[PDB]
């Protein structure tokens, strides 16, 4: 379970997963794979006393955090490690790792949706395994290498822009069947040079009800986290 | 009143006044609402070494707060109504001023605020000595507990064939003095917006976590 929420996908695959919210009575995040077993993989909730949005990630319904800037639109994804400004005599090993930065802007182009996404994450050696990215201090980390335009090995992802169906008019995706409802929500992602490779897809079902559906590289935490900061 | 001067606004609403000018000239803030309804008033005080704005919650005199120049000029503190640790250090702590915004011109703008707790409320600022306070934390670059603010540059209309911004309407008139105010993560969330649109009328529009005193203050700082 620990270890396979880490994995990235297979390559060749599609990982396909159901996302739950539970609003009753701050709400609760599911992440099931979307077979007719539906084995549990990962849980998320905001942490209460918090200034800015903390989501803790486990896989009892604690293996990450999803933090957010003040303004909601700024997202860091880390594994279970230590926070460095914490205590400069932490062990190297035990630092977090960052696995994702996502970032929201409001378009300039009309006719692609109220906000473009770019995701950050690292890297991948010959061995299809995530080159670690473990800041020692604040100087370094996923988003400020998106900040100086330093993103020589790691890998930059954007969400898709809907086409202009041909003949039927629409500025349309195709979702495969993975989306019931229409939502502004909904979204691919995918690195520029191949439009066609999704590498990460997120549909509305039902009213708290999604499809979370990724490829290589990334993995269900990577996945999950980029679909929990897309919430308000 | 004296409560609603010192709220954050609602997350999600903007906040709209209008702030007029009797012209050391008086300023005025109202709610901007077809009945005027009263907020803030301020005045230079004559007889300061440095610039020096009373504000209170009575036009006719309830004092609330006050902003206060630098040597130079071009830096400004606001204050609420406490005491200066400076002229009593036996005085109790809860009855000391604290520390609501500090604005630095270069006009290129920055404001510094305090930073917000997780129940949307402000971490309080309360210097017992001047070693401590926003320009001092701002300058040592130590601005974690704080929330850094800037002026939006205008930029290129096709349309007016000028460097502007979209006001939405608030700003009938050209001016120096018009401004959006700004975190530098999100360009389109309108922290606090004063445009003119009379001789001497202007409004002021505020956002969460800015409250009225907040926004007021930081507004009398651009004139002289
Ligand atoms: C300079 C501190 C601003 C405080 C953060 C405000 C959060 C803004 N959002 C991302 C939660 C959305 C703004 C509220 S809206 O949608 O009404 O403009």
């Amino acid at each position: 379970p620990r270890e396979f929420v880490l994995r990235p996908a297979p390559q060749g695959r599609t990982v396909r997963c159901r996302l739950t919210r539970d609003k009753k009575g701050y709400p609760s995040y599911f992440l099931h794979l979307d077979t007719e077993k539906k084995v549990f993989l990962l849980a998320g909730r905001k942490r209460k006393r918090s200034k800015t949005a903390n989501y803790l990630i486990s896989i009892d319904p604690f293996i990450g955090k999803l933090r957010s800037n003040l303004l909601g639109n700024r997202f860091t994804v880390f594994d279970n490690g230590q926070n460095p400004q914490r205590g400069y005599s932490t062990n190297v090993a035990s630092l977090r790792q960052e696995l994702a930065a996502v970032i929201y802007e409001t378009n300039v182009l009309g006719f692609r949706g109220p906000r473009r996404m770019t995701v950050i994450i690292p890297g991948m050696s010959a061995e299809n395994e995530r080159v670690p990215i473990r800041p020692r201090n604040a100087s370094d980390g996923l988003l400020v290498r998106w900040q100086n335009k330093t993103l020589e090995s790691l890998i930059e992802l954007h969400n898709k822009p809907p086409v202009w169906n041909d003949d039927s008019g629409s500025y349309t995706l195709n979702f495969q069947g993975r989306v019931t409802q229409a939502s502004v929500k909904n979204f691919q992602i995918v690195h520029a040079d191949d439009p066609d490779y999704i590498v990460l897809q997120f549909g509305r079902v039902a009213e708290d009800a999604f499809t979370l559906d990724y490829r290589y590289p990334l993995c269900a935490l990577q996945a999950f986290a980029i679909a929990l900061s897309s919430f308000d």
